[PDB]
C-alpha cells in the first residue's frame, strides 16, 4: 500500500508511495512504529509462545551469576514449566523481576543513561488492586525517587497482564508532566503537547487552574475499571526555577521545569508476560528540558523571545541567533539545577558515560542496542563522541515496549 | 418516603419529611418541573387498548369541532384510523389535523400566557423528514420564518412522531436560539449561566467555543435514534436588539443585547395517543422575560447589581427599593430597544390584560381555560396585573405540550 510519515512539528502527515520502486527502507526514522509497541489483548498470551519466552528468561536469569545455581536452575525451569502449563501464565520470583527492570533497562536502545542500568530501585506493587492502591505506590515513588534533589533511579511494577481486560494502566505520559490549553484569544498556554490529554482530564471534571505550569492530575485504571483520578500533592512535585548565571533578565521568563523525568505509558515485557503499567525514571539530561521541552516548537516554543532578549538578530537565520539561545538556555538549566541542588547531567558527560557504557557492554556480553537517531543528543550532536559511533538496533529481551494511547482502546460503563 | 424541593436560584436542594403529619384534608403548585407535566422515553409502541381511545377521542374532538360537521367523513375518519391502527399500529394525521392538534396544544397550554393568539399559529409538516441535516434545514426555514425581519411571527415545525421509542428526533437545546454560558479561568462566568452544563456538551461534541457574553449557542440535533450533530446556527438567520435606555445614554455602554427570537426547543406534543418529542415552536418575547428573568435573576446574567450603580442608588440598603427601581428602567431599556428596531414585543400588563380577555372567550366558549398562576403572574408588578386577583385551575387536558427528560441523560452511544 503506502507508509504514513509523520513531521512532529507540523503534525502533518505523509504518505509514501515511491518506496515500492526500490532497488533489489529503513524505518529508523519512524518515531513509534509497531516494532517497538506491544499492543492490547483479549485472550491470554498462548502457550505454544509463552512457555519458551518464558524459558529462555530464566535461562538468561540463572545465567547471570557467578557460581551457577545448577540445580535450582532445572528446579525453577521444571517448577515455571509446570507452573505454566497448569494455569496458563506465571509469577516471576521477586529477585527475578529485580533482574527484569535492569535487564530492560539495559535493553532500551533509546536511553543514553543505560550505564547506571545496574543501579535501580524496584517497588513491588504486583499485589496491588486499586487506583487509590496504585496513587499511594506512585506517591511513594516519586517521594523515594525526588529525595530532595538528590535523583534516584526506581520503577513501580504494578500487576502483570492476566487476560487482556484486565489491566493496570496510567493514562499519563510521564508521572509529572504540564498542562496544556488551548486559550479563548486563539492562542496556547502550557505545555503544547500535553494538549489532547489535558482536555481529557478536564472531561473527567479536573479543575483545570489554567497556567504555563500546572501539573497534570495523575489518571489511573487497575484491573480492568474505567479511569480514576488523583491530583497529585504539591508537598510531592519539586521543580527548578529557570535563571542564567549571567543573564538576570532570564529569571524575569517565569519559567521552571519538575526534576523528575518518570516514564509513565510504557510496557515492560519478560519471559512472555507483560506488565502494562511499570513507570521508571531516572534523572534529566539538559538538553531535554533546555533544548526539547523549552525550544521544540511544538512544545513551550521559547527561543524567539530568548534571541530577542539577548539583542541577536532574530530576523536573519544566517547570524545563528539561534545556535546561541538555546546554548544558552542550556547553561540556564544546567545552572538552575546545579545551584538548587537537583540532579542533572549536560548531554556531553552523559555521552562520554554512555560510550563507556558500550565498551563495558561489548566485552561483556557481546553487544548494546543503540538507537543513534536518539542517542545524538539534539543540539552538538557531532561535538558528541556518539555521533561518531556506528550502532545497531535492536529489540532484546526484557524489554520496555511503548502502547497504545489507553483512551483509545477502553471498554466504558 | 420524602419530597425534593429545590431553590433554582442558589440551586440548593432541600428534602421534605413534614409533610406527612399532613391533615386529612399538598399542592405540588410550586414545582418547577413535576413528573405529571413531564412525558419520559420508551422501549414498546403505544399499547393499542390505549392508542385506540385516545385516537377516536381526538378524532372526535376535531370534527366536533368545524361549524356543521362532517359526520359522513367523521364515522369515515374514524373508520379509516382505527383501520390504520390496527394495520400498522401507528396512525397518521390529516395536515389539517395537526394543525388543530398544535393549535389546541397551545390552547391547552397552562403556563402561556400568549394564548389569546392560539388560532394564528403557523405549523410546518417535518414530519417526512428523515435525517438531521435535515431537521437543520425545517429549523433554518422555522427561523427565517418566525423572525420575519423584526415582525416576529408564531410557527411551530412538527418533526416526525414517535415509533417505537428508540427512533425519536430530538432537539438536545432549551430553546431554538441561546446564548452560551462558560466558567472562565479567573473563577467568573461569562455568558447565559443557566446554559452552562449544555454548554460543556456542546464542547464536547467539538464545538468552537467562542468565550463571549453572548455566543449563540448550536443547534445538537439527532434524527431517528442516532447520535446528535452538531449544527452551527447561520448568524445572518439570528436576530438581536441592542439594549439602550431612552434616557440613560449610557446604558448602552453596557454592551447587552439579546435574541428577538423565543422558541421553545425541546418540548413534547401529545395527541389521540401519538406524541412528538421534537417541535419546536414559538410566540414572541414579553418584555419581563429580558429585563427580569434573563438579565436580573442570579443564575443568569445578573445586572441589577450595576445597573443600580451606574443609577447612582444605595445598592447597599436593600430598603431603599433600589432593586425596585433599577429592573423597572431595565424593563423600559428592552421595550424600548425593541420597539426602537420595530421587533414585536408586548409589555407585562397589555400582555395579562390581553390574556384576562382570553379566559373571558375561554370559558364562555368551552367552559374552562387551564391556568398556572405561579406562571402566569408577571415576575415584577403581580397585583398590579390582572391575572393576580384571578383564581385558576391548573389542570392536563389532551393534545398537550409536555416536558421531558433532557435527552443527554437518557441517550445511547454508537
Ligand atoms: C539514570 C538516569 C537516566 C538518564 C540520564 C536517562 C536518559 C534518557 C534520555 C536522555 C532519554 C531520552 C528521553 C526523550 O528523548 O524523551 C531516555 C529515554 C529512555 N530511557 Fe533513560 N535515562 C535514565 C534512566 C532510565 C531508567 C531508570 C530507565 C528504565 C528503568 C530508562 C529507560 C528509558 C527508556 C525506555 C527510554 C525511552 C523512552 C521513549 O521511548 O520515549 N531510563 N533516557
Ligand atoms: C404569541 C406569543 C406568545 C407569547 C407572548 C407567549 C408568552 C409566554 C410566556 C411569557 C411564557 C413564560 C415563559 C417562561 O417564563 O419561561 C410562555 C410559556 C409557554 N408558552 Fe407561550 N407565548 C406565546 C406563544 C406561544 C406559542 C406560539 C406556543 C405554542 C405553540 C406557546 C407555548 C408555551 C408553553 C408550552 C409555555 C411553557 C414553557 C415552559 O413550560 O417552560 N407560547 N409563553
Ligand atoms: C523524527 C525523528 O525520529 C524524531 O524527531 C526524533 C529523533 N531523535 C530523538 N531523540 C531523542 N532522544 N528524543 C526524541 O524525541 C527524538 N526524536
Ligand atoms: C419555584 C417557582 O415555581 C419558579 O421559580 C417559577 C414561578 N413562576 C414562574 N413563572 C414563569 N413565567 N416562569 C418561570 O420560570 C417561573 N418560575
Ligand atoms: N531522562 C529521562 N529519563 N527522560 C525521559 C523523559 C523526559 C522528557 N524527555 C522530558 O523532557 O520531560
Ligand atoms: N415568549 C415566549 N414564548 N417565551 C418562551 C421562552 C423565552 C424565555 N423565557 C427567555 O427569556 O428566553
Amino acid at each position: 500500500q503506502y507508509v504514513r510519515i509523520k513531521n512532529w512539528g507540523s503534525g502533518e502527515i505523509l504518505h509514501d508511495t515511491l518506496h515500492h520502486k526500490a532497488t533489489s527502507s529503513c524505518l529508523g526514522s519512524i518515531m513509534n512504529p509497531k516494532s517497538l509497541t506491544r499492543g492490547p489483548r483479549d485472550k491470554p498470551t498462548p502457550l505454544e509462545e509463552l512457555l519458551p519466552h518464558a524459558i529462555e528468561f530464566i535461562n538468561q536469569y540463572y545465567g547471570s551469576f557467578k557460581e551457577a545455581k545448577i540445580e535450582e536452575h532445572l528446579a525453577r525451569l521444571e517448577a515455571v514449566t509446570k507452573e505454566i502449563e497448569t494455569t496458563g501464565t506465571y509469577q516471576l520470583t521477586l529477585d527475578e523481576l529485580i533482574f527484569a527492570t535492569k535487564m530492560a533497562w539495559r535493553n532500551a536502545p533509546r536511553c543514553i543513561g543505560r550505564i547506571q542500568w545496574s543501579n535501580l530501585q524496584v517497588f513491588d506493587a504486583r499485589n496491588c488492586s486499586t487506583a487509590q492502591e496504585m496513587f499511594q505506590h506512585i506517591c511513594r515513588h516519586i517521594l523515594y525517587a525526588t529525595n530532595n534533589g538528590n535523583i534516584r533511579s526506581a520503577i513501580t511494577v504494578f500487576p502483570q497482564r492476566s487476560d487482556g481486560k484486565h489491566d493496570f494502566r496510567l493514562w499519563n505520559s510521564q508521572l509529572i508532566r504540564y498542562a496544556g490549553y488551548q486559550m479563548p484569544d486563539g492562542t496556547i498556554r502550557g505545555d503544547a503537547a500535553t494538549l489532547e490529554f489535558t482536555q481529557l482530564c478536564i472531561d473527567l471534571g479536573w479543575k483545570p487552574r489554567y497556567g504555563r505550569f500546572d501539573v497534570l492530575p495523575l489518571v489511573l485504571q487497575a484491573d480492568g475499571q474505567d479511569p480514576e483520578v488523583f491530583e497529585i500533592p504539591p508537598d510531592l512535585v519539586l521543580e527548578v526555577t529557570m535563571e542564567h548565571p549571567k543573564y538576570e533578565w532570564f529569571q524575569e521568563l517565569g519559567l521552571k521545569w519538575y526534576a523528575l523525568p518518570a516514564v509513565a505509558n510504557m510496557l515492560l515485557e519478560v519471559g512472555g508476560l507483560e506488565f502494562p503499567a511499570c513507570p521508571f525514571n531516572g534523572w534529566y539530561m539538559g538538553t531535554e528540558i533546555g533544548v526539547r521541552d523549552f525550544c521544540d516548537t511544538q512544545r513551550y516554543n521559547i527561543l524567539e523571545e530568548v534571541g530577542r532578549r539577548m539583542g541577536l538578530e532574530t530576523h536573519t537565520l544566517a547570524s545563528l541567533w539561534k545556535d546561541r539561545a538555546v546554548t544558552e538556555i542550556n547553561v540556564a538549566v544546567l545552572h538552575s539545577f546545579q545551584k538548587q541542588n537537583v540532579t542533572i547531567m549536560d548531554h556531553h558527560t552523559a555521552s562520554e558515560s554512555f560510550m563507556k557504557h558500550m565498551q563495558n557492554e561489548y566485552r561483556a556480553r557481546g553487544g548494546c542496542p543503540a538507537d543513534w537517531i536518539w542517542l545524538v543528543p539534539p543540539v552538538s550532536g557531532s561535538i558528541t563522541p556518539v555521533f561518531h559511533q556506528e550502532m545497531l538496533n535492536y529489540v532484546l529481551s526484557p524489554f520496555y515496549y511503548y502502547q497504545i494511547e489507553p483512551w483509545k482502546t477502553h471498554i466504558w460503563q
